[PDB]
């Protein structure tokens, strides 16, 4: 009957799913994983997810762990036809495009820039910084004349992207200097159901982990 | 009436789309882009794709450039209900999961390992090599007891992943040492319509670029 979500609150991809669940008003069985002490590396977790990451969604026989597949799965399953993931091909392709931009470009660049500094005491690399700036410039363009990032309505693309973009507040990347990004950030904060609990709470935990490590 | 695809044949994400088009028996208007001399950086191309990448699909008012959004778009548009991208949520989520694995893990790791060597004369990094091995080990697990990577039928996930995995033949990563990967590779080669033209031809061009640069 019930569906399990293995997660930690600090993790942006996890927050993408928490946001999507709030937007659909779902009741997932949240299962905190002790990443800090390698619970994800034990056989019982590998059974569910051999890539030993979070989040991992477990829906009876189905285990899936890419946040961006989970959020579209939740809509496809529970709210087929929702404006959060519209069925119109052109409209859907734009959402999908933004999701791939998120994983392959924005969050990847941020990850490349930031996590060496946090977990390997690396210095801040100017070139990697610039790659993040360019990702934000692209986002700022996507948002020119647009309320949301993939069409006129809030979509799973906004929720995934905001979970990523918000994580930048733990670093020295001033993303609010991009006017359209700043506008969109505020809009999504005030329109995504349960944002405080689904994203802001976890974001705070992430800032906590970051401070501790730095 | 007609739909444009800006591409170069050597590019794995481009080959993912060429494969998907062959599998759907579509007639795209192929438009070769002169990446080698920076045609993608000129204003006319930026207009279509500010991220200045290939492929870029242009369908009247719609421009989209993430290969993995394009291939699902082609199915959603022209063959809704196709086994190449099944509508069943669980079945679709598995395909989507594999697509995100492809961009965020397998191809990302390969890119990280290989392109510094090809375009920046970097030495081969053992650690980055190992990250690619681990991506292949994950693929090999996904394929345990399975003909295809995301269910019983050929899907856009196989086509995107094979475009990536095949690119490894230009490097020193022996992916065929993974028995399930080797089996799947062969199956897809012999079952994806137009594989020779959509993937192998371009793969050859890529090997050409690689040799030239090395």
């Amino acid at each position: 009957m019930t569906i399990d979500l293995y997660y930690v609150p600090g993790s942006a991809p996890c927050r993408a799913v928490l946001l999507t669940a709030k937007a659909l008003n779902l009741n997932l069985n949240l299962k905190l994983v002790d990443l800090h002490h390698g619970e994800q590396l034990k056989p019982e977790y590998l059974k569910l997810n051999p890539q030993h990451t979070v989040p991992t969604l477990v829906d009876d026989g189905l285990s899936i762990w890419e946040s961006r597949a989970i959020i579209t799965y939740l809509v496809n399953k529970y709210a087929k036809g929702s404006s959060l993931y519209p069925e119109d091909p052109k409209a859907r392709a734009l959402v999908d495009q933004r999701l791939y931009f998120d994983i392959g470009t924005l969050y990847q660049r941020f990850s490349d820039y930031f996590y060496p500094q946090v977990f390997a005491g690396a210095p801040a690399d100017k070139a990697k910084n610039e790659k993040v700036q360019e990702a934000l410039q692209l986002l700022d363009k996507f948002l020119e004349g647009q309320k949301y990032v993939a069409g006129p309505n809030l979509t799973v693309a906004d929720l995934s992207l905001i979970a990523s973009v918000s994580s930048l507040e733990a670093s020295d990347i001033d993303f609010k200097k991009y006017a359209n990004v700043k506008r969109w950030y505020e809009t999504v904060k005030s329109t995504a159901p349960g944002y405080q609990e689904a994203n802001e709470k976890g974001l705070e935990a992430f800032k906590g982990l970051v401070n501790s490590m730095l």
